[PDB]
């Protein structure tokens, strides 16, 4: 008792480079069996000219999989292709492979041949030991387990034609029982060695026409085909996409039979099917369609379909639809079951059954074809609803049957939170890969499940996926950016900005996000008793509301908090924090020293204690000279107040010297403008008359001071006394000290390391210009809001995408209400849009590499 | 929740044609790795000269397995050997494979190579399609499922070196969960293609010295070896033998590793082990011994043993014994786990751990070897008791661990009545096969569990096993007979003249016989007599009384029929001589035991009450026809025994004097004259008593041929049932015996059911020479239990199955530990010689 779902799929089939191409051929009625000379001179040794073949075996993004070129040239192309296809299958489910690393996830691979092994070991003189590691059959599973870090069972298995569906069944049992949370299941077959086809020809199993005429009177054997298919199974609770739910599955074996080991026993096949329906409480009446093995042999077709008649049709009012993918693409031997499973799920996802080919006259030995109890799908029929069965029977008697319940979940009805703009990330091996995924997102921008899944798979280690991109969906522009990434560790720095960042109706754009709004309404609970509401202050576009120092300090800090809350919701944890002036309050919230209440109220009283105080009329001007040069050329009573950069220093004093010894600068052509402080001289001795009343209110607010982490660098206290006990905590004392001490900003920026990402946390990104000058060129400086930007939600999103571009992972899904998985039916496939770096070309065995 | 046991095993190992030879080499410290040119010129391509190799690959009893010679020459020798070894493994468990036919028994085979496939498909012109059916890897399992008719899962699997122990673990899970009642589990590896060794050499996995120096500082890689091993798993309730109980088992995979895919992760191996002990309520303290993978590589040995140290030694007071079969015989790759499992179970069964070879200086990177937390078994150590662990780790990271609880029934399995002599059957492909099994029985004659198991496996269809044999155990003789077989079964119930003093006192030792006699007592206790008292009495005239004789003969004839039935013998034809026709009715299903015993009573009591004149009978040597003429008056032909022998009946007033007019011319020759006129005065009073006894007459089957009623009136309504009327008619009518024997077909087996086999001489003359006539008791034979047994063996010799185990109290399985192995004594017809791929069949 644990629910098992088919979550993701991918594959390569005859004439079909991915499952989109496979579908196109299926529903299009294209015969994928061909007669060219791809593997060997068609007709050689009197073999059928027709076989189902893959378009290509020579491509493999070796460096992504950690495989050096010498090892790649000696890998079974089965395995090279299965690595890609496996990755494609996992992400198709909307699951980041990283989230399964180290889990007890299993791998089962159905595989019957190792022809590359034979070829690559033919010459003792020149063969490589690596050939074993890349060709021994166990490695078809073990190398997958090695790459993905799956620590559950890792098993290669052969039951001939039933191998891959057996593999599925084994995986299903492992998940059901609780052994495994998930399973990668594979099926592979290649036609490299002609001698192999000769063996089957001499047994009389191959049709001369190279065609599986499933169910037709003129069936005379099967068509050999290739396939590489992979499917991700998970338990229901882990799944995002859900193609179908596995209701039951089992295997039996024909046993002893008078007629020989390769004569299939319809009677035992019947026993298997019977044992999985009524005994498990599942009615044959619930089936809509059964995918038969259907190899088109004189003997097997009647054994199978008659067994189906006795086990299923006999317990039914309605005709049972029946098909076989082998009619479309031939028989890929152990991969038959997964190949067929692919057709079934593709059919279900598009709402229409892909038809059989080659069905002209029913086999007269099969009563149910003649009386309509079985109805062959020879035209595209719509999917009316119901369960689906699948048979795979190996030529040594090993039988498998699985029962699927299709996922029929419909999409939600759209709501107001769906209409907001959304952010979409991608990563990739090539810029094409990223563009292709972003394009696919633009096109299905309203499918919210699809966008969630694509964001989840975008958070990938940067050495693996060196191109990244983002797009903002649901906005007038075409907002998109894509670039190559530095393999560097990129550390994350929060910068909380000070005064001068206020504006009319700031953050009203971001109240559409629930996490932002809830942070503002929580900031309201702190300052309601004191007669003010931050939401009312934001809403008010009375244009002088933020001239009041209390209105500004409280609103800036409450927003800085809401942004921090967003950044956190999205998974951004800072490596360093730095505050400028009033920013040191928000910094405390970011660091874990201050609760939201403590920070908002520290902002209130910091402003209210200035409002109530008689300080002498003072003013500040930024001036164009160094910190050191400001010591000398200042008069008395004017002091260096903010060390912004080595060019820009704010000074503070009374007008009694500030205006007149600003002109002794600006007559010598030096930069210098007054700043709108609301009439005060901050970060100077002049504020020291606030200390007693502020220190009292803040001791009633910051109950028990908590330590400041190493991550938080003070700008109030110079580096030499970071060890001091004033510095140790964010106390009432630290805060008061900030307000009277200078702002030692460039001093903290000297400590930001190479290749860092720096986020300016503030309702307008005032300090961008300073940060660029003040921190290393190798760093990337990112704003988060602009003043009077038409849409700040868009601006925030675009910049949050810019963080994804650096290499740092970001989950924008958390900004919006959670999507209810399982995803609805018909959510677009992801596997076909996964693009690899296929610039290299690897060796492939040829017919001449085998004996003759 | 379902208990899983290892029930049976067999195999072929380097230098070891069966597990007896393997054990001999193990405990004897023989290095089974060799350097001859068996597979390829030793040294070729710079390969090690040493590899572990099987003695032979060319033998396969093809016709037993239904394989035509063209298919056999193109079978992977892996599969040919695994078919034999699998059969050997199933019967080693004391299980007749027939009893698993049609069950949902599973097959899992660990296998990594199909070098025969490459060889046999090298030439398109001349290759056979059969090569696929005999070499594709799925067939290593599917052909087993096909031969044994196992309808559970049939899976061939590859995880490289861990494949066979993985296979065991998969089978274990299937039985545990209820999917399968039993599982055949296999492991196979051959060294046919040199190129394969070259690949391993270039990876740096093979030691140049061709030696697995498990745990030793001088380890430099592994020795490639061959093996073909098979083990039968069952749920506890099906098992006869129980080597061990699987307490837990699991697999994990190393996953990602900086050092590469073939660097083993001790840390992940440790995680596997940890997950199977404390979490399942099993203490590392309970382990006695751990069978390490132990391939003797610079890297792997420390990873493994250190992982063992952290997961197990750390939770222990005592040192943990450790070994590796690879030191003894090299590394047989996917078959490593089952090969090692074999050593462990053999050690447990002989009470001593086979030591490692090649262990001289501990690897210094393995702290626990230096501080004694791990103790390598480098000398034979006694088995002190405790659980056993087994590691098998494949070179691609796939790890398996199993925990075993050895069977601790040391004492024999409880039963009644062990001191009695016992009967042992065997069947075989050759006379050697039969002799070998019988010899093994003589030698362990007191091991009752062993004898039960060997009898169970002896019931095999005669076309499959054309030689048969038996031996009687626990008797002064050397009673043993063996022959080839090409047969319908006839019961003959005999009449009067078979009585004797203390008859059937020998057979009262058998519970089924005694219970039949005590049930015959319940019928005639109300009438004042006890059959058991009459038998016990060796007052030597007790059976002169007609009631005492009739009741005792018939009660015994019934007890014998009961024995024959308990043993599985159902008759194809039945024939009675005179009073025998009562017993015949019981055998046919017409008469209950009560009805038959009481019909015997009143038949005798009604004659006793009529008080008749002295009459007598003599068998004479002249035909039925000749008896009409040369008889006087008052003497008549009474019993047509053969065309030479006819019994006559009359008064002595002519019988003695007109017997001498014969026996002066050299002619062959309870006081009454039966089957004549003299008895016709009993008809009314007997017919009345028998109508009170046979309530509702039941029909006589076609199988029962009348001797009272001639063939022309078998259709009659007197003949239709065993009525009061049929019985009375028998007593007055002649006995048309030769007339019924004419109907016994060619090649029939004929059992004379009677307390003395009086009619043997007649039956030989009277039925075809092609038939086999068997007695069951003799008069005053020293031991009739012995005599019965010997003759019951003679029936097994004919081709007809017989389960003598039912004659004795049931053996309580599981069998005790140390019950001898059966697998090594199964011998095949290896007169043929099949092709084997050679080095020259592969590219160079």
């Amino acid at each position: 008792s644990e629910e098992v779902v088919i979550a993701g799929m991918s594959g390569k089939l005859p004439e079909s480079e991915n499952l989109q191409e496979f579908w196109a051929n299926l529903i299009g009625g294209v015969d994928m069996v061909t007669d060219d000379d791809r593997r060997w001179k068609a007709g050689l040794y009197g073999l059928p000219k027709r076989s189902g073949k893959l378009k290509d075996l020579s491509k493999f993004d070796a460096s992504f999989f950690g495989v050096h070129p010498k090892q790649a040239h000696t890998m079974d192309p089965q395995l090279r292709l299965l690595l890609e296809v496996s990755y494609e299958a996992i992400v198709d489910g909307g699951i980041n492979p990283a989230s399964l690393r180290g889990t007890n996830t299993g791998v089962w691979v159905g595989v019957s041949g190792s022809e590359a092994s034979e070829a690559l070991s033919r010459d003792p003189e020149t063969l490589l030991g690596y050939s074993m590691v890349g060709c021994q059959r166990a490695m078809m599973a073990n190398r997958l387990s090695f790459f993905f870090d799956f620590k559950g069972p890792s098993i290669a298995l052969d039951t001939a034609c039933s191998s891959s569906l057996l593999a599925l069944q084994n995986a299903y049992q492992a998940i059901r029982s609780g052994e495994c949370p998930a399973a990668l299941v594979g099926g592979i077959n290649l036609l490299l060695k002609p001698n192999t086809s000769v063996q089957f020809m001499k047994l009389g199993m191959l049709s001369p026409d190279g065609t599986c005429r499933s169910f037709d009177d003129s069936g005379s054997g099967y068509c050999r085909s290739e396939a590489v298919v992979a499917v991700l199974l998970t338990k229901k609770s882990l799944a995002r996409r859900v193609y179908a739910t596995i209701l039951n599955a089992g295997t039996n074996t024909d046993g002893s039979k008078e007629q020989g080991v390769t004569f299939p026993s319809g009677e035992v096949q019947e026993q298997l099917i019977c044992s999985l329906y009524q005994p498990a409480g599942l009615a044959p009446e619930s089936l809509e369609y059964i995918e038969a093995h259907g190899t088109g042999t004189k003997v097997g077709d009647p054994q199978e379909l008659n067994g189906i008649t006795r086990s299923l049709c006999a317990f039914r009012q309605a005709p049972l639809l029946i098909g076989s993918t082998k009619s479309n693409m031939g028989h890929p031997e152990p991969a038959s079951g997964l190949a067929a499973l692919t057709k079934v799920l593709l059919s279900l996802e598009h709402g229409v059954w892909a038809p059989n080919l080659h069905f002209h006259n029913p086999n007269p030995e099969i009563p149910a074809l003649l009386d309509g109890r079985l109805q062959v799908v020879d035209r595209p029929l719509p999917v009316r609803g119901g369960n689906v069965g699948i048979n795979s029977f190996g030529f040594g008697g090993s039988n498998v049957h699985v029962i699927l319940q299709p996922n029929t979940r419909q999409a939600p009805a759209p709501t107001a939170h769906a209409a907001l703009p959304h952010l979409l990330h991608a990563s990739g091996r090539t810029l094409e890969a990223v563009q292709d995924l972003l394009e696919q997102g633009r096109q299905h921008s309203q499918d919210l499940a699809f966008v969630s899944m694509l964001n989840d798979i975008a958070a990938t280690p940067t050495a693996a996926m060196p191109f990244r991109g983002y797009t903002v969906l649901g906005v007038e522009g075409r907002v998109q950016e894509v670039q190559q990434v530095s393999t560097n560790k990129r550390p994350l720095w929060f910068i909380c900005s000070g005064m001068g960042t206020q504006w009319r109706g700031m953050g009203l754009s971001l109240m559409r996000l629930d996490s932002f709004r809830e942070s503002i309404l929580r900031s309201d609970e702190a300052v309601k008793p004191l007669g003010v509401k931050v939401s009312d202050l934001l809403l008010s576009t009375d244009e002088r509301t933020f001239d009041d120092i209390v209105h500004a300090f409280v609103s800036l800090t409450a927003i800085q908090i809401a942004l921090i809350d967003l950044l956190t919701s999205v998974g951004l944890k800072p490596d360093g924090i730095i505050g400028h002036s009033l920013g040191e309050v928000a910094c405390g919230y970011a660091d874990g020293c201050l609760s939201q209440r403590e920070a908002v109220l520290a902002a209130y009283w910091r402003g209210q204690c200035i409002k109530d105080a008689h300080l002498p009329p003072g003013s500040m001007a930024a001036v164009g000279l160094s910190w050191e040069e400001c010591k000398q050329r200042c008069p008395a009573g004017v002091v260096p107040a903010c060390h912004n950069s080595e060019d820009t220093v704010t000074i503070s004093g009374p007008q009694a010297a500030v205006n007149e010894f600003v002109e002794q600068l600006k007559q010598e052509g030096v930069f210098a403008k007054e700043v709108r402080t609301g009439g005060l001289a901050f970060h100077s001795y002049f504020m020291e008359g606030i200390a007693p009343t502020l220190l009292q209110a803040l001791k009633k607010v910051i109950r028990e001071p908590r330590p400041r982490s190493a991550r938080w660098l003070s700008t109030s206290i110079p580096e030499a006394q970071w060890q001091s006990s004033l510095a140790r905590t964010s106390s009432a004392e630290y805060n008061v000290n900030n307000l009277v001490s200078p702002v030692l900003f460039q001093e903290a920026l000297w400590h930001i390391p190479e290749h860092a990402v720096v986020l300016e946390i503030a309702p307008h990104a005032l300090l961008q210009a300073v940060l660029k000058r003040g921190v290393k060129s190798s760093c990337t400086i990112i704003p988060l809001m602009k003043r009077d930007h038409k849409d700040n939600l868009e601006f925030f999103l675009t910049n949050l995408g810019k963080v994804h571009l650096t290499g740092i992972n970001v989950n924008p899904n958390a900004l919006f209400p959670p999507v209810e998985f399982p995803a609805p039916r018909g959510t677009p496939l992801i596997s076909p849009h996964i693009k690899w770096d296929h610039s290299q070309t690897w060796d492939v065995p040829v017919a001449e590499d085998f004996p003759n």
